[PDB]
């Protein structure tokens, strides 16, 4: 079943994450995390789709990423018999540095991380699956209506992965998200860190 190999992919991450996500113990593994998730945003702000992403470092440690696209697809496939987002999140570097780093996927992230969070607002509806460690808790489901569209990705990084350099620092987020929005001219970037009052907004025309 999908369930066995879904679990099988996640464990292989988990077991060498240094490989996927980059090094975990000086914090470009950590940082990546949120890079990864914020490409996929900055290819919906490219199509044409997404006209501002905000990156939020929160209290507790978690990074929320969020765009104002068009959702990621909630319908069920009928060939995975589970949510098109699902199995975005779920279906699947060690001595890179920085900018050298390859895109992994945010399935990576969801397998590194305790608890992940995705919200899409598509259709008319609010969905919304929690994750952690990658295993769903229950299936995509609808929580509430809404005229906005857009996703959101929340992740907690699981300190089974990460040490040394387990906190977010804001300065490695800026430096980066100022490059992407340079690099991808029209996309607005907001960061915003909830610990110390922070925001800068990046933005090329
Ligand atoms: C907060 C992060 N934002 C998104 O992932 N936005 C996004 C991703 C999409 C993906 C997607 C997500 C993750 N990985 C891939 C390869 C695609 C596929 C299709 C659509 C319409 C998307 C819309 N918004």
């Amino acid at each position: 079943s999908s369930s066995i190999k879904v679990l099988k992919g996640l464990d292989a991450v988990r077991k060498r994450p240094g490989m996927y996500i980059g090094d975990t113990d000086d914090g470009t593994g950590l940082h990546h995390m949120v890079f990864e998730v914020v490409d996929n945003a900055i290819d919906e702000a490219l199509a044409g789709h997404c006209k501002e992403i905000i990156v939020t470092i929160h209290a507790d440690n978690s990074v929320s990423v969020q765009d104002d696209g068009r959702g990621i697809p909630t319908g069920i496939h009928p060939e995975e018999g589970v949510s098109a987002a699902e199995v975005i999140m779920t279906v699947l570097n060690s001595y890179k540095v920085s900018g050298g780093l390859h895109g992994v996927g945010v399935s990576v992230v969801n397998a590194l991380s305790q608890k992940l969070e995705l919200v899409i607002q598509r259709e008319g509806k609010i969905h919304r699956q929690i994750y952690e460690h990658g295993v769903p808790q229950a299936p995509l489901a609808v929580t509430g209506e809404t005229e906005k569209t857009g996703t959101m990705v929340r992740f907690w990084p699981s300190l089974e992965t990460f040490t040394n350099v387990t906190e977010f620092e804001y300065e490695i987020l800026a430096k980066r998200l100022r490059e992407l929005s340079f690099l991808n001219s029209g996309v607005s970037i907001r960061l915003r860190d909830k610990r110390d009052g922070k925001e800068d907004h990046f933005h090329y025309e």
